[PDB]
């Protein structure tokens, strides 16, 4: 099938490309089908198959946040059929700034995918030190 996208133009996608988010994503419960499209960069677009403008910029968190450590709740593990960490790909969503060096990531709400089962969820971590905005880069502007 063919879809429109935010960053890639019109593309052809296969059924086996689709990751199903059975609960949608927070704010958009009706958005249950996404494809992951590499920004030809360490960046991947979480692209809705139904709504072209709904395309989020993702990174794999450890590339910028090497100590990122989360503990998924039992309900999420069941919903995504996760048996161990080998089943899982993790991503965090960026809030892209201009200039890019001011970009932040939401470490509180990672995207969690069981890759081989093609199932996804955005998990909101409630028990943790992580916040909605963590800079990807150290501060450059001088400060007292």
């Amino acid at each position: 099938g063919k879809i429109a996208t935010k960053y890639h133009g019109d593309i052809e996608i296969h059924e086996k490309d689709i990751v199903r988010f059975e609960q949608g994503i927070p704010g958009f419960l009706e958005e249950k089908q996404f494809v992951l499209l590499q920004l030809e960069t360490p960046f991947i677009i979480l692209q809705s198959v139904n709504t072209p403008a709904l395309g989020f910029v993702l990174i794999e968190p450890f590339s910028y946040f090497p100590t990122y450590e989360i503990d998924l709740d039992d309900n999420t593990l069941e919903q995504l059929q996760i048996t161990g960490e080998q089943d899982v790909a993790l991503y965090v969503i960026l809030t892209v700034a201009d200039p890019f060096d001011d970009t932040t990531a939401n470490l509180q709400a990672p995207i969690v995918i069981n890759v081989h089962k093609r199932l996804g969820k955005q998990v909101i971590l409630t028990n943790t030190n992580y916040k909605t905005k963590h800079r990807l880069f150290p501060e450059k502007v001088a400060k007292h």
